[PDB]
């Protein structure tokens, strides 16, 4: 819409050049600490161009501030350059580090070089050097687009600055980015409106910490609604970030997405305060760095911002000593040390701050923190480090300048011993890891040149050989021959030990005499990103040989070794040998192929148990990898190798193909390597830096593929373009609804929790394994939520085993009995008002004659509704009991009988064959108790098929009956022997289950009583709250009780807990919670030839009654899993211990 005449201006230069005083003359000064931001309203007299306003920055020239400048140096700018002329011609050459860094970070930027001090300096000498470098700049590929040059006088307003100012305004209008003019570019009016509110809020934002969260910005934009949207806001924020009026850091590694900085000048001043408030540091900085340090002003804001001080307690990169401290090496013999100079054209801006930060780990001899070695006598200075463990094991990474060489070096000074070779192997890997991630400009194709120093004889000249030439000589032979005479030779293991893989442990090395290998394309096991895998025999075994191709440097091979020869785990593949002469790695053999071959062509052996261990083992490997500061980035259902398809085994899954695995420290990673279709959203974009949590999204996609049995991969094979776009976006479909899989209610919760767009909301790899370690995650098949505000007190499962799996619910949320039909495989809920009063309990009666199926109902009024299961117009009521009906349990001795439990202790037996009559009479009305004692405790005996005695309970009494319909026992329960637990023993009985003894539950009774049927005495008193005391008047009731056949006892508490008691003697197997608020009804059902389901109905309290379906195999699963985890804990410790030893 309206033109946007805003441009950001940057002024760079070395200290003493006069960058600030130059700006002062144009806009018409002891030092420029930090960065000084200004506004420059300039009017273009020529034509009718809008009055330009320039956000001028005054980048400091003092060498201590150079570490944090590049982060505030971005595109959309017109960089100046100031060089002093009193120095002569060396000052122009001294600007070269400044010029190189500008082009590296700001590729499209019209740099103008501006001189100074014309009053007391010459120009002819400077012009000779200035013209030479710019002629050498157009053919350098590292310099910026220098398209001007000037010489400017002192602070007095002379004619020279008039030309300089005219140049800047002309250059800014001539500036073009993406073939479009930056100054005056068209822009939507909404973005300009957002700029206005930010400026207004900048004036009243707190000065101690100026920032607004996402909530504040959301509230402001909502009440304005200046033609904005919810998805156009990130575009608006990013555009304002480029201009320079709102700094937003959306990098997932930084975790600063929520915060919106509305004060760019404040952000560049914090670094100045830290510096000006060495070898020795004190606690003064963390205590009284500024007057804003207090309890509340330094609690919420301090957790938001971090900026290299690892907790110990402060060591900033800019306070280190300028010059190298005095040091003395144990020896200086030319044949006792190893030197690995890195000749580079220029030190990158902030290179040494990161390298010093990275090399502050202490585990070079026991990787992954297996054994924290002795703290070395570390020495600190601006460009270098001096880790020193022993007089025979030291490293001296540090800068060095040689005579007649304007370039910079990176001298390593490791010793020529076994511990010297180990250190050089790791230091070089970490240096190459930094320059691959953070400084790709140096590794651009060949600016960097790596030299290895060797000396045939001590005392002679210490010569140089380019390392790539040594690599070609190393592959043709293991010895170095002197061209002058072959009499004297030195090995390659003393010049470049890492070249010939001499730093690896002696346990793994290619003994090429017991290795029977055939490269013929018949023993082929697959392919890979950079190699091929072949079958082979190593020391009389079966191995998989990874052989690399011609287009592969040793850096690629070493990138795999750092994760393979240092980390040992049952879920990570391991090496047996590694050579360089044929350039192969010898790996373990996955017996039954990669997981992809199982998903597609073997969709018959994937049970719900095997799928869990595969997801568990991969998340187990990720937890170890992420705990060793290593990211994977290549998690696909191709790299998950299976060793055996047995649900109960020590090792099942395994992770391989560590081809693009690189270290991911607290600074994060920047490269975007990966496989299309399996990448996290942050990995898909190439403009952000992501942390290790980006790998969790990749695991979630793998877990998504496991659940759907590779449905997504097959669908994406037809349209690869949509495969990458949909996975990266995150609008993935619901798995159970579309692809047609068996429901898994709380791994779909895990998938939707670890696939969130915001990386901070994704669970850590250590938390995903904890969730997957839940033993109830395997045996919870289904979970249904009933409609809002329904109170169902009874249920029954239609058990014909072949007709239809359905649940019949008697609702009670209204004062009129509603009998509801629930279709389990469809989740179709329908109700029907059939009774005047609430229905208390239901029961299914099945007559084998004529295949008639009927269900009986019990109402509080007293009626007994009977309706056919299939026919909906077969209602016929029986004669009403004296009082309410509470239990209708039906079982056969022979003859099918329908026991009726009336609320006045009156059990009237009714004949199942008599249900067809529309109104009948009880066969024999037996009396157990009076009206005051309810009879609501019917049960049966499942032991030894003893369908003779049917133990029940009336009030606080125990009763029984047989086919003779006589009471064989009437046992009193009101009296308590201990006389202390009588309060919870003075309530009426609820439910009884019998296997060999009697288990008694009472209202509001946290105790369950075990009574022997032979001695009529309470054998045991199990206190439920005793078992809940470890996990927590109290919500520890016993509202339902179900007894599995011969394995365990399921006790359901009123607080939503489920107790699995080991039926052997006493043991508590497990306690289950965080899924329901009040368990009400529990029973065992069988559904669709898939038996062993324990229907648990509870209210998730607005009352949401949840009907979750478990497996009665759970008491075995909880014990099986913990033994399985315990075994893999021993293997993990054994493998790590033997490696570190
Ligand atoms: C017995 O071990 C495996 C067998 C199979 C497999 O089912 N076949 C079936 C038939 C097929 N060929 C038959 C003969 N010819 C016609 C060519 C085609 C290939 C082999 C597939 C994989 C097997 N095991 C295996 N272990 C370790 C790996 C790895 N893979 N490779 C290929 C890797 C793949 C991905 C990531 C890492 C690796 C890996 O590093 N290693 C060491
Ligand atoms: N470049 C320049 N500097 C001058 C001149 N006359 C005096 N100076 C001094 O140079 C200093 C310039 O400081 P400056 O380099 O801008 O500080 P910095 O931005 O922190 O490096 C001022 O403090 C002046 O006292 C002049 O003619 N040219």
């Amino acid at each position: 819409a309206v033109p946007y005449n805003r441009m950001k201006l940057m002024i760079v230069g070395n200290t003493g050049s006069g960058k600030t005083t130059l700006l002062q003359q144009l806009m018409k000064q002891s030092a420029t600490v930090g960065i000084d931001v200004k506004d420059w309203p300039i009017q273009i007299r020529d034509k009718r161009k809008r009055d330009l306003v320039l956000n001028v920055w005054d980048f400091a020239g003092r060498e201590e501030f150079y570490s944090t400048h590049p982060h505030f140096m971005t595109q959309r700018a017109l960089y100046l350059a100031v060089y002093d002329l009193s120095k002569g011609q060396a000052e122009v050459d001294a600007m070269k580090p400044w010029l190189f860094n500008i082009k590296a970070r700001a590729s499209s930027s019209p740099v103008i070089l501006v001189g100074t001090h014309l009053d007391v300096s010459d120009e002819k000498q400077r012009k000779a050097c200035m013209s030479k470098i710019t002629k050498e700049l157009l053919n350098k590929r590292g310099f910026p687009a220098i398209r001007d040059y000037h010489f400017v006088n002192a602070t007095e307003e002379s004619d020279a600055l008039a030309k300089l100012r005219k140049t800047i305004i002309n250059e800014s209008l001539n500036f073009k980015i993406r073939d479009q003019l930056v100054v005056g570019q068209l822009i939507p009016d909404c973005y300009v409106e957002l700029e206005k509110i930010i400026l207004s809020e900048r004036k009243n934002v707190p000065i101690e910490f100026p920032v607004i969260d996402r909530k504040r910005l959301l509230q402001l934009v909502r009440e304005n609604q200046l033609q904005l949207d919810e998805n156009e806001l990130p575009h608006a924020v990013h555009f304002l970030n480029e201009s320079g009026v709102l700094l937003h850091f959306q990098d997932p590694a930084l975790q600063l997405s929520d915060l919106y900085f509305v004060e760019p000048k404040w952000l560049c001043k914090i670094m100045a305060q830290i510096l000006t408030v060495k070898g020795i540091i004190s606690r003064r900085d963390v205590e009284k760095f500024l007057s804003k340090k207090r309890k509340f002003p330094k609690n919420y804001m301090t957790q938001y911002f971090k900026l290299i001080a690892l907790p110990i307690y402060l060591l900033v990169p800019s306070s280190l000593s300028d010059h190298r401290p005095v040091i003395e090496l144990p020896h200086c013999e030319n044949s006792e040390i190893i030197i690995r100079l890195y000749e580079m054209p220029y030190f990158p801006m902030g290179f040494w701050s990161r390298l010093i930060n990275r090399l502050l780990e202490i585990s070079p001899y026991m990787l992954s923190g297996r054994e924290r070695a002795l703290r070395p006598n570390r020495r600190y200075w601006r460009q270098g480090i001096y880790l020193n463990w022993s007089p025979e094991a030291y490293c001296l990474v540090g800068s060095e300048v040689l005579d007649n060489h304007p370039e910079s070096f990176l001298k390593i000074t490791v010793p020529s011993c076994r511990k010297g070779c180990i250190l050089l192997g790791q230091v070089v890997d970490h240096i190459d890891s930094l320059m691959e991630e953070w400084f790709p400009g140096l590794l651009e194709i060949t600016l960097l040149k790596k030299w290895a120093l060797y000396s045939f004889n001590d005392g002679e000249e210490h010569q140089k050989i380019l390392l790539d030439d040594l690599m070609k000589k190393a592959e043709e032979g293991d010895l170095l021959v002197n061209p002058d005479q072959p009499r004297l030779t030195i090995p390659i293991s003393q010049i470049a030990p890492d070249l010939i893989l001499a730093d690896l442990p002696r346990n793994i090395m290619l003994n090429n005499d017991e290795l029977e290998f055939e490269q013929a394309p018949e023993f082929l096991l697959g392919d890979g990103s950079f190699g091929s895998v072949y079958r082979a025999a190593y020391e009389g075994e079966e191995v998989a040989v990874k052989i690399f191709n011609k287009h592969t440097s040793l850096r690629l091979l070493r990138q795999e070794l750092v994760v393979l020869c240092h980390l040992h785990h049952p879920s990570l593949i391991s090496l047996l040998a590694a050579g360089i002469r044929p350039r192969m790695l010898v790996m373990e053999l996955a017996s039954k192929g990669s997981l992809d071959r199982l998903l597609q062509q073997d969709k018959a052996s994937l049970t719900r148990t095997l799928q869990h261990r595969i997801a568990l083992h991969v998340a187990d490997g990720l937890r170890y990898l992420h705990s060793a500061m290593i990211i994977y980035r290549d998690l696909k259902p191709h790299n998950v190798l299976l060793f055996t398809l047995y649900p109960n085994a020590a090792i099942i899954a395994k992770i391989a193909d560590y081809g693009i695995a690189q270290y991911c420290c607290r600074m994060g990673i920047k490269t975007s390597e990966g496989t299309p279709g399996f990448r996290a959203p942050e990995v898909a974009r190439g403009n952000v830096i992501y942390n290790q949590q980006a790998d969790v999204y990749s695991f979630g996609l793998l877990l998504y593929d496991i659940l759907t049995t590779g449905g997504r991969i097959v669908e994406g094979l037809k349209f690869p373009n949509e495969f990458d776009e949909l996975e990266i976006q995150g609008k993935l479909p619901d798995p159970v609804k579309e692809y047609g899989c068996a429901p898994w209610p709380m791994v779909e919760k895990l998938i939707k929790q670890c696939l969130k767009e915001n990386p901070q909301e994704r669970p850590t790899s250590a938390q995903v394994f904890d969730i997957l370690n839940s033993a109830e995650l395997v045996c919870l098949t289904r979970r249904i939520l009933l409609p809002k505000n329904v109170i169902v007190e009874c249920m029954v499962a239609t058990h014909h085993n072949s007709r239809n799996a359905s649940i019949w619910l008697g609702c009670g949320h209204t004062d009129r009995g509603q009998l509801s039909f629930l279709d389990l495989n469809t989740e179709g809920y329908t109700s029907e008002e059939v009774a005047d009063s609430r229905i208390l309990c239901l029961a299914l009666v099945h007559l084998p004659v004529e295949k008639e199926s009927w269900i009986v109902s019990g109402t509080q009024s007293g009626t007994l509704l009977v309706i056919n299961t299939e026919d909906g117009k077969k209602r016929h009521t029986l004669e009403k009991m004296t009082d309410s009906v509470t239990c209708l349990y039906c079982n056969s001795f022979q003859k099918n009988f329908l026991l009726v439990g009336t609320a006045d202790g009156k059990l009237a037996i009714f004949e199942d064959k008599t249900v067809k009559l529309k109104g009948a009479a009880p066969l024999k009305i037996l009396n157990i108790g009076n009206v005051s004692t309810p009879l609501m405790c019917l049960s049966e005996s499942t032991n030894s098929t003893e369908r003779n005695v049917m133990w029940g309970g009336c009030g606080t009494k125990i009763f029984s009956f047989s086919n003779d319909f006589t009471i064989q026992k009437l046992i009193e329960t009101r009296t308590s022997q201990l006389f202390s637990y009588a309060a919870f023993s003075d309530s009426n009985i609820i439910t009884v289950v019998v296997d060999t003894a009697l288990y008694i539950a009472k209202q509001n009774s946290p105790v369950v009583e075990v009574w022997d049927k032979k001695t009529e005495k309470l054998c045991g008193l199990i206190d439920c709250v005793h078992f809940l005391r470890e996990v927590t008047s109290y919500s520890g009731r016993v509202k339902t009780l179900c007894l599995q056949k011969n394995t365990a006892l399921w006790i359901g508490t009123g607080g939503g807990h489920i107790l699995l008691l080991d039926l052997s003697t006493r043991r508590l197997i497990r306690v289950i919670y965080n899924f329901c608020n009040s368990v009400r009804v529990m029973m065992t059902a069988q559904l669709g030839s898939l038996k062993n389901v324990m229907l648990v109905l509870g209210y998730n309290r607005e009352i949401q009654s949840c009907l979750t379906v478990w497996d009665i195999n759970l008491p075995h699963e909880v014990q099986n899993l913990e033994k399985h985890i315990e075994v893999r804990k021993e293997l993990a410790e054994k493998m790590r211990r033997t490696s570190v030893e």
